[PDB]
């Protein structure tokens, strides 16, 4: 069928490539503008194949569909919209235009963790199960009926990057392909998201990823890994904003005070700079080990090297 891909990044690119190689006609690609001479991988792949590429900075203005970009989108005659990591709300004029409507990839088990940072909040909350959903776009935000859903286990030391690379990206690409295949045969279902279990969390940015030291070690662990690598959990140390990466929960070594003590504004007790990284304490007296640190305008350095 004729497909318009509305999205961005490598995930969008791979979904594009896989749908193309299943024989679908990509009549158009709608991604984000170039940033600093960097072209989105989805736009790069499509232009190569000779597929129309659009880079609208926005779809709506004054809470109303921009008619010119709606007309440019309509022109390619999509029979189905596919939205692999689309960062903006798409007007219903566009969503409802194709014969088959529009499907969206969401990296959480909907209705849980609606929102733009679902993977982060999966880990911040300490969820044991994660996964992705393919759902039909409607007029709300991540509220549309489910087409298919796939689960995976969340590992205790998973960060955003590890669970994305291991499962959410590669199985997500397959999920989108399978969904399009189900639509092509008319078998794709529409399961209304249940009320029970619906949550929504705000997008994670640097501003709201600051660490709260007054939790048990496990909760701090979840916060750090839930924002690793982006946008990076951080806290003030020595009047510097320091970001934390590569947290693992730790039983031993205890203490061992073989490491070098580091005072941290607001922590339950002093951290420890050790051979294997920065040991931090939660208010339960238990430990997590942070392997990598980062200062404002700087490359990552090992936690072991904080003083050096
Ligand atoms: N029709 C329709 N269009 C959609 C979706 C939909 O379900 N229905 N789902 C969208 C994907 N999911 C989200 C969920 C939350 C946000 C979000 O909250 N973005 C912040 C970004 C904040 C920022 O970057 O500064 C905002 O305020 O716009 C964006 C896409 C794709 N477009």
């Amino acid at each position: 069928m004729k497909i318009a891909v509305i999205g961005q990044s490598l995930f969008g690119q791979e979904v594009y490539k896989e749908l193309k190689n299943e024989g679908h006609m990509i009549v158009g690609v709608f991604t984000i503008p170039d940033k600093d001479g960097k072209v989105d991988p989805l736009a790069i792949e499509a232009e190569k194949d000779g597929v129309p590429v659009f880079k609208f900075p926005r779809w709506r203005l004054k809470g109303k569909a921009i008619t010119e970009v709606v007309d440019q989108y309509k022109a390619v005659g999509a029979e189905l919209n596919v939205l692999p990591f689309c960062s903006q709300f798409i007007p219903m004029e566009v969503i409802d235009h194709p014969k088959h409507g529009s499907i969206i990839y969401h990296p959480s088990l909907l209705p849980r963790h609606r929102g733009a940072s679902a993977i982060n909040w999966t880990l911040i909350h300490g969820d044991k199960k994660g996964g992705f959903t393919v759902f039909w776009a409607d007029d709300g935000l991540d509220t549309g009926p489910i087409l298919l859903q796939r689960e995976c286990d969340v590992e205790p030391n998973d960060n955003v990057n590890s669970i994305y690379k291991r499962f959410l990206f590669p199985e997500g690409v397959k999920g989108m392909v399978e969904a399009v295949r189900l639509i092509a045969t008319g078998k794709a279902p529409r399961i209304k998201q249940p009320e029970e279990g619906a949550t929504y969390e705000c997008i994670q940015k640097k501003e709201n990823s600051k660490i709260d030291w007054n939790q048990p070690a496990e909760a701090i662990h979840n916060w750090i890994r839930g924002n690793d690598r982006v946008p990076g959990a951080w806290a003030e140390i020595d009047g510097k904003s320091v970001s934390f990466y590569g947290s693992t929960l730790l039983e031993n070594d205890h203490f061992s005070s073989n490491g070098q003590p580091l005072e941290i504004p607001g922590a339950s007790r002093a951290a420890l700079v050790t051979k294997n990284g920065l040991v931090l304490f939660g208010n339960d007296g238990k430990m997590l080990l942070v392997k990598n640190l980062q200062f404002e305008d700087g490359k990552m350095i090992p936690g072991s090297q904080y003083f050096k």
